[PDB]
């Protein structure tokens, strides 16, 4: 986390929106290049070597930059309030005050991923409700914000509508369906072969550490 290799460099990726990435720049190289401004004004570099540089904003339209005193050192916070339309990387540089990554400086890497195209489940006692109409097909969504994990953990299990309580396998339910592994991003896609013989719900829940939860239901037409 903190930059200490001169003519090397340090990578974070930023997955979800409102994530955040602290990174530090040691003591020897204290000093952040773009020259640290707060708010409206932080500038990023968009090349390794700061060879270019842009206004934050620009870059990364909801985000910001925090700075605040460190091992030792200086002690910097990029939050990512919502994830770009496109995945694309900002640099920094640590370097010594005054002052291929340049060979006295480290480099730190920030990649940050596009927005997922799928709505998102991060209110609490809230239900968003999708439909799979069609066989052979998808429908998606993101355990966003602060509710994070997904219930059922396991992608073979589903809870039945509307309680979404009850804990039965996907599989009992829509023969064939499967649940994508969580990914860092909070994507979930829900994919069905067959229709089942009746209509079906599925249901699942983004859940914070209080296990307050957001809850996904699922309507799956009959065949």
């Amino acid at each position: 986390t903190s930059c200490e290799t001169e003519g090397s460099s340090i990578s974070f990726t930023v997955e979800k929106a409102g994530h955040v990435v602290r990174f530090n720049c040691p003591s020897t190289l204290e000093e952040i290049k773009p020259a640290y401004e707060a708010g409206d004004s932080t500038k990023v570099c968009t090349t390794a070597d700061c060879s270019n540089e842009a206004a934050l904003k620009d870059v990364l339209k909801s985000a910001s930059l925090a700075q605040a005193e460190g091992s030792g050192g200086n002690d910097f916070t990029l939050t990512v309030d919502a994830l770009p339309e496109a995945e694309t990387s900002v640099f920094f540089l640590c370097q010594r005050t005054g002052a291929a990554v340049p060979s006295d400086k480290c480099g730190v890497h920030i990649l940050v991923k596009a927005a997922p195209q799928a709505p998102v489940c991060s209110a609490q006692d809230h239900t968003l409700e999708l439909q799979i109409t069609a066989a052979n097909s998808d429908t998606s969504f993101v355990c966003g914000g602060t509710f994070n994990v997904i219930k059922p953990a396991n992608a073979a299990k589903v809870l039945q509508g509307d309680s979404c309580e009850t804990e039965v396998d996907l599989v009992s339910l829509v023969p064939h369906a499967s649940r994508s592994a969580l990914e860092q991003s909070g994507l979930i896609k829900l994919s069905v072969t067959d229709l089942p013989q009746q209509q079906q719900k599925l249901c699942y829940r983004c859940e914070d550490s209080s296990q307050k939860a957001c809850k996904v239901l699922v309507t799956v037409s009959a065949s």
